[PDB]
């Protein structure tokens, strides 16, 4: 008796379910209801029933176990959580619970947790003792996390180009700065396909916040990982919730030691929401920006680092410029001198239909020596120098037809000797 | 006894019918005045009355059955909707309701509704068991929508263009960026005439806010379809309340696997009055734009997908740039990056009197491949990397000759080979 076993159960065998177990009609009822009815029923008999979610603690002092297929939205079947277990087990925002639920009885609106059995996919005894996220080592990347699939294929070129022009390492913290009308979806696929399949080992997520949902159904039945998204019909209060949840996520797995991968698309419309729901001071800055707003993204994007004791964090965000909006702008750079990464898109080249479209001269990675061989580097500096005279459609032609004519850039690299 | 076949009878008529009934005399008297007497006598021989409208449920929880050819504007002869049967049907705004009415007795003011005969053009039936709006899953322009003529008239050359140089399918959300005195009326004109000659079946509804009563009452006598507009003349709520409306009937006409189309001309005018209506925040950003104006806009401009179960919502959406006012560039803009369709017009080519004058060069379709086949698209590459490198003029007029010599452009693409 599991909650997520239920959920990925369709609507006919659960109606059926339902139907056999001699309750009201449940053709007209929501999968949810049905879902709740059959658990009622079921505990009747005297038999446990179990659950799990990210648990959610409240501001005043209790909390809640969302679940990932709604996107962590506040849904009657959530988990109640007492502050008292919260005080005996040191609970914290992020933290995933899995133990035995019961329905709720009379004037109660939620399960109620009566023992836990599992925190954070390992035994209690090893959550009880553990260091803090705030308390580790920053460091570099030092592992490679390579992005060429090697099979061949004519959409690896997009990950060719990639790894010549900046290399991804483990806790990078990257900018893809873009115009609109780019390409930025097909990058993102190609990156978020290419990380599945050379390091399916790594947590992947792909938040997607105020996107059109077409695109959020798009992702999450495309990708092979996990899908968090919010689109733009909800208000900015459900954005900083998402976020909020993402990143305690995130904090919670790298503190067990995890290699977590964050995709964000939209820190732009992610600093739009964190100015909207930040109350008025009677101060403005040039562009419409408050002064106080811009400090939760800053600190949601400075929370990718590299940890020295195990595990990593990634937050590769998408950049918006040339949008017509000086607020955009404003923020864009004010993030510019962040991202120790920066993968610019020219959209003169997204014109004349070359994918895909990067600018390689003003893309780069600093401190690429530890993420790649001697002769690898003075080869990459080498086609540096040589693209550099070169213009940006030149030169993306050039890479193109030199890329086309063999499977590795090792290949490559030897002929241009 | 419909109020739709009185609404449609002329003045004479109905006069003379009053005066046959025996009634006060109708000459000195307003239409819908005659319409009401009509009615009240017809019903005081007990026959039964029949009525129709969308539903607008107010924040109380009555409505009224507003009529099509007011504009959805407040009229006397509204049909009153309990909140009782509201409650018992689950009516929501848009749904289209159809059934017996009653004069207003002593102390009312407006029509009763009895019994519900269709709703939404269908058996309640069929409407009590439905999927929200909210929840279908979105997706990208599979069917094609193809606005050439075929007939070989001079003023198919427009959606020969218009095709060559952004196809569009169902389901797609695009803009139409122009300055103004560019020659935005011929293109909608000739968009719309395209749409009610191609696809017939669709349910075309052009929305004109804050434009002139002439440009309203030439419209509405040359589309072969439904057009909603509100004149400048009238506040921004009655716009908000238009644009309300049409959506939430959009909404409601998709959920019965529908495919509706809208083309708006006034994107800009409408987040002008969103601006406009909301209250002040004491923070206002660059351009005169308040932080909050745009949410609206926002989701009325999204709300535009692609539904797998059956039927799509498209929403062409014509941007105004280049108006000496900074709040439409930022307001305009903004929006940039939010579409998948742009259709930019040069000024310099409708100086030029180059009809029409459309930017081949800045436009395009994204996931072009999903609505045109191999060929086509090798063909609509290869037009396209021809093209970019003469100036803008220079290739209007090349296309324009090389269009004017045959009637299809397959003979056009089998010519340039
Ligand atoms: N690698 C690519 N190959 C082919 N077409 C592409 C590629 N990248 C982008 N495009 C085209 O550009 C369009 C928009 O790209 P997108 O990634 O949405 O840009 P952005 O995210 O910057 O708005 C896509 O619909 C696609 O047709
Ligand atoms: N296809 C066309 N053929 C001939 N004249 C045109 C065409 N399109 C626009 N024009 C001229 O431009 C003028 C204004 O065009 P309009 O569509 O009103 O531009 P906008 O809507 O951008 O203000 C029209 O009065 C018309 O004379
Ligand atoms: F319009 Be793109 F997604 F920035
Ligand atoms: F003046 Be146009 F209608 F933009
Ligand atoms: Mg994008
Ligand atoms: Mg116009």
């Amino acid at each position: 008796m599991n909650l997520t076993e239920l959920k990925n159960t369709p609507v006919s065998e659960l109606i059926t379910l339902g139907e056999n177990m001699g309750l009201e009609n449940l053709a007209r009822m929501r999968k949810q209801d049905i879902i709740f009815a059959i658990l009622k029923q079921h505990a009747k008999s005297g038999e446990d029933i179990f659950g799990d979610g990210v648990l959610e603690i409240l501001q005043d002092g209790f909390g809640f176990l969302r679940s990932a297929d709604s996107s962590y939205l506040a849904g009657p079947d959530d988990i109640y959580v007492s502050p008292s277990q919260i005080r005996r087990f040191n609970l914290r925002t992020g933290d995933t619970i899995s133990g035995k639920i019961r329905p709720p009885k009379e004037g109660e609106r939620y399960f109620a947790l009566l023992k836990v059995n599992e925190v954070n996919f390992d035994k209690p005894e090893n959550a009880r003792n553990k260091i803090l996220f705030e308390n580790l080592t920053p460091l570099h990347a030092n592992s490679r996390l390579r992005m060429e699939r090697g099979n061949g294929s004519t959409e690896d070129l997009t990950a060719r180009v990639l790894d010549l022009a900046s290399p991804i390492g483990r806790g990078q913290r990257g900018l893809i700065v873009a115009p609109p009308k780019a390409g930025k979806t097909m990058l993102l696929q190609n990156i978020a396909q290419s990380i599945a399949y050379n390091h399916p080992d790594c947590v992947l997520m792909v938040l997607l916040i105020d996107e059109r949902p077409e695109e959020v159904t798009e992702m999450q039945r495309l990708v092979k990982g996990e899908v968090v998204a919010s689109t733009f019909d909800e208000p900015a209060s459900r954005h900083v919730q998402v976020a909020e949840m993402v990143i305690e996520k995130a904090k919670r797995l790298v503190e067990h030691k995890k290699d977590v991968i964050i995709l964000l698309d939209s820190i732009t419309r992610l600093a739009r929401a964190y100015n909207t729901v930040v109350p008025a001071s009677g101060k403005v800055l040039t562009g419409g920006v408050d002064a106080n707003a811009l400090h939760r993204p800053k600190r949601f994007f400075g929370a990718a680092r590299n940890v020295e004791e195990g595990g990593s964090l990634t937050i590769i965000a998408t950049a918006l410029i040339d949008t017509g909006s000086k607020m955009d702008e404003v923020i864009y750079e004010e993030f510019k001198g962040t991202g120790n990464m920066e993968l610019h898109l020219s959209r003169k080249i997204a014109e004349k239909r070359v994918f895909p479209a990067i600018d390689y001269n003003r893309s780069g990675t600093r401190k690429e020596e530890l993420l790649t061989t001697q002769e690898e580097l003075q080869k990459m500096w080498i086609l540096r120098k040589i693209i550099h005279p070169m213009g940006e459609i030149d030169a993306m032609e050039f890479l193109i037809n030199k890329l086309a004519m063999t499977k590795t850039n090792d290949d490559f690299f030897e002929m241009m000797k």
